[PDB]
């Protein structure tokens, strides 16, 4: 390009590299219309990917804030996006949207992961997820269809997979306890106090159950015949 | 209004305020918020929650910032003292708490303390089985009951 009598030549700006692995997160410095023909305001931050232009030249109306790698969720994964947009394209701050299911997206401008891509919650027949519903109205959250209120501790157990929604929160792991007949665990149903001493089949504490201590009036050494007794079973 | 505002000759820039965003489990107590008139209602305080995200308006300030939402299980409570009367439509309970009547909210719910009410203590539950209890003195009526059996 032969410079004119007036054009003071500045540095040669090269097109940033945009593969599907990355997206260019930039802020417009001022009102203009991009190459794709989209009106942009004087600071609206958006993403340009391979779906629009695989090699975007930083425009004079745009300042490159950075390039964001694609945040990909595996088949066993979820992430909690802090401050995601709704359909309006406006950052719904404070909110958090749990996203899972082999999805792969770009951290949009303003969005951020709560604790990143951690893992999916996996529980077997002997494993549980003691959950406390930090928000009420857990009606259609999962297949159980039971409308958990705000904070009612409820134990989800069985052969399933769980993804903790934004409303719910995990409390403890609640590993099952193996019990045969003529053996059990002193279980105090803290919702109703009643200690049941459930014996027979194996038992694992429900949403409102805690091991209850059983004190003996010094009459324990005469029944055991070093290692302290498990005074909770 | 304008994503890139030039400081006008008729304007002095006091500063730039970051957006104060409330998570899905969060509330803030805005000290001195405007009403619809756009005029600072000083002294007042408006509790704001529910995944909202706003800007600290000129004159507004957070009481103690974005702290947390109050979360109580079946064994947890919130012993509240209503520092203002007329807690009629404040929550779903629909019971009109007077000024300062200590009342215990318990159960599987979430609480956001309104400007009127104030948290006193946590009131963790006590586990009790049959032939065991806690000597409970009902300080409103003095009578010690020695409630036993289920948990109390």
């Amino acid at each position: 390009y032969l410079p004119a009598v007036f054009e003071e030549v500045l540095d040669l700006v090269d097109a940033v590299i945009l593969t599907e692995k990355t997206a260019l997160h930039l802020r417009a410095r001022q009102n203009f219309k991009d190459l794709r023909g989209v009106a942009h305001r004087t600071g609206e931050e958006w993403l340009v990917t391979v779906q629009d232009t695989e090699a975007h030249v930083p425009d004079v109306y745009e300042e490159v804030l950075g390039v964001v790698p694609i945040t990909t969720l595996g088949p066993r994964h979820y992430c909690v996006i802090l401050d995601p947009m709704g359909p309006d394209g406006k950052n719904q701050l404070g909110q958090k949207r749990v996203v899972k299911g082999e999805k792969s997206f770009f951290l949009q401008p303003g969005e951020r992961l709560e604790r990143g891509i951690q893992d999916v919650y996996v529980l077997s027949e002997q494993q549980g997820l003691l959950l406390k519903a930090l928000q009420p109205l857990e009606e259609g959250e999962s297949e159980e269809k039971v409308s958990h209120q705000a904070g009612d501790c409820w134990l989800i157990r069985g052969p399933l997979e769980y993804v903790p929604s934004a409303k719910v929160e995990v409390v403890e792991e609640r590993q099952a306890i193996p019990l045969d007949q003529n053996e059990g665990i002193y279980v105090q149903d803290v919702k109703t106090g009643k200690v049941r001493a459930v014996i027979g089949s194996t038992y694992m504490l429900t949403q409102d159950e805690v091991l209850w201590e059983k004190e003996l009036p010094s009459g324990v050494e005469e029944l055991l015949n070093s290692a302290p007794r498990n005074k909770t079973r």
